[PDB]
């Protein structure tokens, strides 16, 4: 990972059912072990992602909500 230890991203969500992605994520990220903090933000549109990418990678976390069938990006 191109990040030394913990890797930060704002992923945007994108759907007309915010909560239910959110909920449909928070689930299957929790269910990650490894796991440090994270905060989805409905003010801002955008969670907040720490987490070691080493250890878990952002594609996945993108993967469990992409795969709901919303849409989410990653940013920094």
């Amino acid at each position: 990972a191109g990040h030394m230890q913990v890797a930060t991203s704002t992923v945007r969500i994108l759907g007309m059912t915010c909560q239910s992605c959110v909920k449909s994520i928070e689930d299957r990220i929790s269910n990650l072990k490894g796991i440090i903090s994270m905060k989805v933000s409905l003010e801002q549109g955008s969670a907040t992602v720490k987490y070691v990418p080493s250890v878990v990678c952002l594609q996945q976390v993108c993967h469990q909500i992409g795969d709901m069938g919303f849409e989410a990006s990653i940013a920094e």
